[PDB]
């Protein structure tokens, strides 16, 4: 089998990309933000607390016929950004893209935080990374892709996000249309639960490229590029103005800037995010100060490609036995 569903971005900055997903019998369709970085399925639902509902649509397992209550199962999540959600469980059909997965841990949430009742378009997550990060008890669960894997015609997906634009996610097979030359691939760690590898360098703009490894995680849930302090400060160093702001919570630059590109590695091949990708736009509304695509990941504890690089990439996720992670040009 495969699947192949469209990823939308939320606003137009690119903070986040939403993908229809159908839960249930008859369906629901809840626009999910899929997340390479964390391993659960979750939906705000009937069961979340009123005030913390602002338009999001929401999972009813009561009106789904194949929904069924996971019996004793809850589950609590914290994520990077300081967010987080609860709630208990159920098992359903998913389908995302025209793959279907039958007995799925959707997690309905009781409780989210003010990030995610705020953010209207968001209707909850479907985690990607490996399922030893699911955080539901006693019993952990398997991600949709964990589930949907032995049937996959090939057992990987691919992440096309857009700039500006919608994308693709695809499941169970590598489309040879939608990149540019070859895919590189490179290796995977699992042992923190993430799609981690290691970048070979960087350059900024035009300039020369520097040999260097760089762990991080392949992250679609993330907006942003967070590498080491010393890259981004060469970074930024190229752009007249930029500086770091505690006060705002990064780096700044004037938005009469014009932004130069920034290339990573992988393998012996080359990713250009074109500079306009590092654009975030105003810091407040009428500001001529703008936020920056590529922060430090200083007190993160980890670097993170988030969306910012992603999005200049077509991106496989092997799930094969060995992962690995695989990055063309498009």
């Amino acid at each position: 089998s495969t699947g192949s569903a469209t990823t939308t971005p939320i606003d137009s900055l690119d903070d986040a990309y939403i993908t229809p997903v159908q839960i249930g019998t008859p369906a629901q369709t809840l626009n999910l933000d899929f997340d390479t970085g964390s391993s659960d399925l979750w939906v705000f639902s009937s069961e979340t607390t009123a005030s913390e509902v602002d338009g999001q649509t929401i999972y009813t397992p009561s009106k789904s016929t194949t929904a069924k209550l996971l019996s004793g199962a809850t589950w609590s999540i914290s994520y990077g950004d300081g967010s987080s959600s609860s709630g208990d469980v159920y098992t359903d059909t998913v389908s995302v893209g025209g793959l279907t997965v039958t007995g799925q841990a959707v997690e309905s949430a009781k409780k989210v935080s003010s990030s995610f009742t705020e953010d209207s378009t968001i209707d909850g997550l479907l985690g990607l990374a490996f399922s030893t990060l699911n955080t539901v008890s006693p019993t952990q669960q398997k991600t949709f892709f964990d589930n949907a894997k032995a049937s996959l015609d090939s057992p990987v997906f691919t992440a096309d996000l857009g700039y500006h634009a919608p994308g693709t996610y695809n499941f169970g097979f590598i489309d040879t249309t939608a990149y540019t030359g070859s895919i590189t691939y490179t290796a995977v760690s699992t042992k923190q639960g993430f799609w981690e590898w290691t970048s070979t360098g960087y350059a900024v703009g035009s300039g020369t490229f520097k040999s260097t490894s760089i762990d991080g995680i392949a992250d679609t849930g993330t907006t942003l590029l967070y590498l080491p302090a010393t890259v981004v400060s060469a970074y930024w160093a190229q752009v007249s103005g930029a500086k770091s702001s505690s006060s705002v919570g990064g780096y700044v630059f004037p938005c009469s800037a014009t932004l130069p590109s920034f290339t990573f590695g992988v393998g012996s091949a080359r990713i250009v995010i074109p500079g306009d990708y590092i654009d975030f736009g105003p810091i407040s509304t009428g500001s001529s100060s703008c936020f920056g695509g590529i922060q430090s990941s200083a007190g993160i504890g980890i670097n993170i490609f988030g969306d910012v690089a992603l999005k200049a990439a077509f991106v496989v996720f092997n799930g094969a036995t060995t992962p690995t992670l695989g990055f063309a040009s498009k």
